[PDB]
């Protein structure tokens, strides 16, 4: 089997992407944030504290003929941005782009933090990291991908995120029309539960490539590219008027600037992030100061190849016995 679903930016900055997902019988369609940096599929629901729901579409398990409470199971998650959610657990039929999993754990939110309430466009998350990170207790549950895997034509999914435009998540096949050139594959460590890999270096604009190992994660659920302070300083030093602002919370630059590209290495291959992808717009409405899309990972504890990086590539998440990541230009 295979599945193919369009993913759409939630706003004009590509802060996140939402993908329609069918849950239950008859189908209830919710727009979920596919997150390769976590491993819980959780949704706003009929059980979510009413004051914490503001415009989201909710899952109502009592209206689904295929829903069943996983008795005694609970979940609780907190994300890198400090947001969180928690609740109880159902199993139900879940379909993404024509690919159906029966008995998928659907984590029903009883409580969500303010950032989720305030984002009317995201009805929940669909985690695509390794199932070892799943937060269900007492017995951890499998991700949608883990459950689908044995049914898939090939044990892969691909992320093809758009710059200010829709893109695609495919399951079970590689669309050879969706990228240019070849896909370069690189090793993955699952030791921390992430799609963790080692970039071979970077270049700033037309500069020479610096060969240096940068360990990080491929994370569709993070907006920006977070890299070591050395790398990030070298980038912004090439932008007139750029500086790190503690009051704003990162590097800022004059909105009139022309940003250099940023190249990262994947083995002997190279992915070029155009300068425009690094512009995240005014720091506040009407400001002539703009926020950078490449920021320091110092204090996160891990480097993160978030959407700024991933949307410059066609990315293969290979869930074979020995997992790997593939990157192609597009």
């Amino acid at each position: 089997s295979t599945g193919s679903a369009t993913t759409t930016p939630i706003d004009s900055l590509d802060d996140a992407y939402i993908t329609p997902v069918q849950i239950g019988t008859p189908a209830q369609t919710l727009n979920l944030d596919f997150d390769t940096g976590s491993s819980d599929l959780w949704v706003f629901s009929s059980e979510t504290t009413a004051s914490e729901v503001d415009g989201q579409t909710i899952y109502t398990p009592s209206k689904s003929t295929t829903a069943k409470l996983l008795s005694g199971a609970t979940w609780s998650i907190s994300y890198g941005d400090g947001s969180s959610s928690s609740g109880d657990v159902y199993t139900d039929t879940v379909s993404v782009g024509g690919l159906t999993v029966t008995g998928q754990a659907v984590e029903s939110a009883k409580k969500v933090s303010s950032s989720f309430t305030e984002d009317s466009t995201i009805d929940g998350l669909l985690g695509l990291a390794f199932s070892t990170l799943n937060t269900v207790s007492p017995t951890q549950q499998k991700t949608f991908f883990d459950n689908a895997k044995a049914s898939l034509d090939s044990p892969v999914f691909t992320a093809d995120l758009g710059y200010h435009a829709p893109g695609t998540y495919n399951f079970g096949f590689i669309d050879t029309t969706a990228y240019t050139g070849s896909i370069t594959y690189t090793a993955v460590s699952t030791k921390q539960g992430f799609w963790e890999w080692t970039s071979t270096g970077y270049a700033v604009g037309s500069g020479t490539f610096k060969s240096t190992s940068i360990d990080g994660i491929a994370d569709t659920g993070t907006t920006l590219l977070y890299l070591p302070a050395t790398v990030v300083s070298a980038y912004w030093a090439q932008v007139s008027g750029a500086k790190s602002s503690s009051s704003v919370g990162g590097y800022v630059f004059p909105c009139s600037a022309t940003l250099p590209s940023f190249t990262f290495g994947v083995g002997s291959a190279r992915i070029v992030i155009p300068g425009d992808y690094i512009d995240f717009g005014p720091i506040s409405t009407g400001s002539s100061s703009c926020f950078g899309g490449i920021q320091s990972s110092a204090g996160i504890g891990i480097n993160i190849f978030g959407d700024v990086a991933l949307k410059a590539a066609f990315v293969v998440f290979n869930g074979a016995t020995t997992p790997t990541l593939g990157f192609a230009s597009k």
